């Protein structure tokens, strides 16, 4: 029934099926479907997640309007995700004024100053990562990257969020598809006390927090925060910590795997990066905060990897009122979507876009890139609150790992890398590479 | 789970049962439960329709704050009623800016000027009401009032809304209880294309409207309206007409029955009213617009009946943001309720409140009544848009009916009147009275 909307608005798009919309086109993933629609339709098109109208926009002025200019007024919130339980109080899920408050209380936590104070604790677990890598390098047995990296990613998380310090390494799915064909079942589950975050994990940390709270990182800065608006609660403080672990876990690890695959399949870039790391940090010097920002080619590698593998795939905002933006009428309730992956690989902006070419982000060419076409961390008042931390975290990992080791493909290394057909931006097969000691 | 809210806020109220809240206390009706809570708790108290927190307020300053001062900002909408289908576009159901637009387009329809132009068409069907009454008066067979009145109420509706002219007389229930224990099933039904307004009635009028629309009252003024904002649609125009029929049907008839019962059980008031009607309209003169407003004692009878029988029972607003009003913090999502029936019978404001005493509204005493304690039509920007029309409609009915007939109780007349234990403000048994010709 709601499938007449875009037709009335005269916006092109694939014809929807009843009770499914256009969801059957997700068989090749969000990304392939985004690019095919970008090609066949042009600057704007609509489709239907079930009965939910989604409007893709690709014009950077319109993207700036949505993500920045009209954020507070119209496009404040992401599409209603649930069932979430108490995790409704987490910042990336909260809406309107509740989010606007949580953002203010959590923004000073992620300042450049606090991040610098976090570097030495991040610095220690690289040595763990190095020695755990050196144990597998002596063996030579080819390495699955998501393990060794995911262990390191966990080491940073538990340390940077709760002062807990562990050697972790030594110590489009069925449901969410059913969500968009039966989103009238979200409130069904909120009264059923079900949660996509098992009622045990949240229970574990909810009481684990109040142990550390009353026995005495992010938890510190957050506890210091609740010392205008209305300060911070105790259940809310737990929810944010959970959203920080989830955030920094499968993102820090996934990107670092994407980088090692790209460095291995481009040994020249690996050498030029190893040259820059050795020059600024002679004798495998311990990386510091300021030296990390000093390395431009390392930043060029990171951004180029994030261009080919934007973990988020898309950016979304719920249109809370009828609005006109840059000549286009958009009705209330519509989900406006910015196809990040499809823009990061648009030939109309990127020369040879399928190729890993760090020199696009050279200090010369970094000026030609539109910040509303390249958006690995989103943009506007509701961008990645942990952008600077994530970049610092990953760069500190790459530096110490390239001071000691070089990485070579193995016969099992999936060349070229095929992405996961599911709802996650991940490789089909895990990245397996050879680790050689310098 | 949501049952901890008021406890935290320190607001008193009945202790709720799981998965039911306090709904089992509706066995004696909304009204009896409201008065019992007013007595036992005082100025403010909360309770739970299932998991839904409802906050009753009784302080007129707070009532003015909710209904008037903070209407546009915070308390714009009534509690989400559904499943409604396309009737979501009807004004009494619409929310926020959509309602604010529908109100503007429909406000000039209900001006005092247009109402005066509607009187002669309303005047004609009183003669129908009189002659249909005279046929039953010759017989004398005691009369059930909701029939004869409901027929007249229909005659006004179809005439005042579509120019259709008929002699109609000659031509807390199970579901909504399940609504508040399973309100997570409202979106379940919106996708099931079910409706509490059968898919045939709405279908009947939706196509019946476009017949009269393309062949060529309220429909006229509305059609003239769609000739800023965005004008009016065709489906929306039908929805409003349906909400006008529903409005003016069981309300015009229910109140007029409540008035005849009260006039019959108080023959003195009936005589003093018949005296005023004869004096201003000698020789049973045809009532005019201006003469109706000239009659003060008739207005006193109407208001006093509406004090004892406020059809709406309660007034409700959904609190769309966290707010403080007159020293009381109110969290988001709470339903703020104004117990009209319980305030209209509060002895702390009304001397001998159970008694039918029109002299409370005498030009002398009408000054002492607080318009935030007496609210038969609500108050503020979202009051009864059809207040003036309804009063004019009912007064024109009473005048011509009292110029010709007098009304006496019968042995079957339920003295005293017992109200319906359900969710409607209606009598237990229908009102049966004796009709004598003057
Ligand atoms: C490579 C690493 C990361 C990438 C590429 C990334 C990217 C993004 C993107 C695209 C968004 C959505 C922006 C928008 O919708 O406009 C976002 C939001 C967010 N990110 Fe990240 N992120 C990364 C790491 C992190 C880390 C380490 C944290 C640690 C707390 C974090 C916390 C958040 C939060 C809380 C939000 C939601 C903010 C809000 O809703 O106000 N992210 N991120
Ligand atoms: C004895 C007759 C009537 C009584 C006692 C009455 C009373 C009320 C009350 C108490 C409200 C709610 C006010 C609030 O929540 O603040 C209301 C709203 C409303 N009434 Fe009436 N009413 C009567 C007749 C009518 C008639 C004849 C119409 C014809 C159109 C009508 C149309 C409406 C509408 C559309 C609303 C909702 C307005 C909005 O939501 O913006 N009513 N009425
Ligand atoms: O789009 C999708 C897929 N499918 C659907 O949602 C639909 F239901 F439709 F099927 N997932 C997300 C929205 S939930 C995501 C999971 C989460 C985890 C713990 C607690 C609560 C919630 C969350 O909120 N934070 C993650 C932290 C992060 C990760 C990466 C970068 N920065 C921060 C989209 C998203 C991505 C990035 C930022 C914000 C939102
Ligand atoms: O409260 C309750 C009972 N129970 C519950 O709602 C809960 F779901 F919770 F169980 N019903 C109403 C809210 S629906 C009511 C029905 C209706 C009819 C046709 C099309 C759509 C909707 C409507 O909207 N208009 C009526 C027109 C009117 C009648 C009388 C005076 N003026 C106007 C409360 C209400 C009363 C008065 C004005 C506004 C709202």
């Amino acid at each position: 029934h709601s499938h007449g909307l875009f037709k009335k608005l005269g916006i092109p798009g694939p014809t929807p099926l009843p009770f499914l919309g256009n969801i059957l086109s997700y068989h090749k993933g969000f990304c392939m479907f985004d690019m095919e629609c970008h090609k066949k339709y042009g600057k704007v098109w609509g489709f239907y997640d079930g009965q939910q109208p989604v409007l893709a926009i690709t014009d950077p002025d319109m993207i700036k309007t949505v993500l920045v200019k009209e954020c507070y007024s119209v496009f404040t919130n992401r599409r209603p995700f649930g069932p979430v339980g108490f995790m409704k109080s987490a910042i990336s899920i909260a809406e309107d004024e509740e989010w606007k408050r949580l953002r203010s209380l959590l923004s000073p936590t992620f300042t450049s100053g606090k991040l610098k104070e976090m570097v030495p604790i991040i610095a220690q677990y690289g040595d763990v990562l190095v020695r755990n890598l050196r144990r597998e390098a002596e063996t030579g047995k080819p390495v699955t990257l998501k393990d060794v990296f995911g262990a390191y990613s966990m080491d940073v998380i538990t340390s940077t969020s709760f002062g807990v310090n562990i050697d972790s390494l030594n110590n489009l799915d069925p449901f969410f598809l059913s969500i968009t064909v039966f989103p009238f079942l979200i409130p069904i589950l909120e009264v059923l006390n079900i949660c996509v975050f098992p009622r045990e994990v949240t229970n574990f940390l909810r009481k684990s927090v109040k142990r550390m709270k009353e026995s005495r990182d992010f938890l510190q800065l957050m506890i210091d925060s609740q010392n205008s608006h209305k300060a911070l609660s105790d259940l809310e403080l737990v929810a944010q910590s959970i959203i920080f672990i989830f955030a920094g876990y499968e993102t820090t690890s996934s990107v670092l795997s994407f980088i090692m695959y790209e460095l291995a399949t481009h040994p020249d870039v690996q050498q030029k990066l190893q040259e820059e790391i050795d020059a600024v940090l002679p004798n495998k010097a311990p990386p510091t905060y300021d030296t990390v920002l000093q390395m431009e080619y390392l930043d060029m590698v990171v951004n180029e990897t994030l261009r080919l593998f934007p973990i988020a795939m898309r950016l979304e905002r719920v249109c809370k009122k009828d609005v006109e933006i840059n000549g286009m009428f958009i009705p209330k309730g519509v989900v406006v979507m910015i196809p990040s992956y499809a823009l990061h690989r648009d030939p109309k902006y990127w020369t040879e876009p399928e190729k890993f070419l760090p020199e696009r982000f050279s200090k010369k060419n970094k000026d030609n890139i539109d910040p509303y076409i390249y958006t690995p961390f989103g943009s506007g008042p509701r961008n990645c609150i942990g952008m600077r931390f994530a970049l610092m975290n990953m760069k500190l990992a790459l530096i110490r790992v390239l001071q000691n080791f070089s990485f070579k493909p193995c016969k099992e290394t999936q060349i070229p890398l095929k992405l996961s057909l599911g709802g996650l931006l991940q490789p089909e097969k895990p990245v397996v590479l050879k680790v050689e000691s310098r």
